[PDB]
């Protein structure tokens, strides 16, 4: 438990962009939990084939709709607070 189950919990507008990159994957709404994001941005990175073969914890993201979201090349799935961060900035809090 990395995040406080409060902030799971947040409900979010995801910006349009990641709103288009959600519903991509099949998405239905306007408004989320994070941890609904954080399913439908797992669904997006396999059906993608984004993570590393070899270091299958990392996802490569670079010329990726992710990565112009993200702001970044790739990262670390066990990074949780890393990601929020990078997700916060698609997103807000309502
Ligand atoms: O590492 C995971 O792989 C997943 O299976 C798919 C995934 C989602 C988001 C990202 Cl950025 C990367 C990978 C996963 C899941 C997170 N929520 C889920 C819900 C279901 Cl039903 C299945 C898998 C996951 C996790 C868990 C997780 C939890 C928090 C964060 Cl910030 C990122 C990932």
């Amino acid at each position: 438990m990395q995040i406080p189950a409060s902030e799971q919990e947040t409900l979010v507008r995801p910006k349009p962009l990641l709103l288009k990159l959600l519903k991509s994957v099949g998405a239905q709404k306007d408004t989320y939990t994070m941890k609904e994001v954080l399913f439908y941005l797992g669904q997006y990175i396999m059906t993608k084939r984004l993570y590393d073969e070899k270091q299958q914890h990392i996802v490569y993201c670079s010329n990726d709709l992710l990565g112009d979201l993200f702001g970044v090349p790739s990262f670390s799935v066990k990074e949780h607070r890393k990601i929020y961060t990078m997700i916060y900035r698609n997103l807000v809090v309502v």
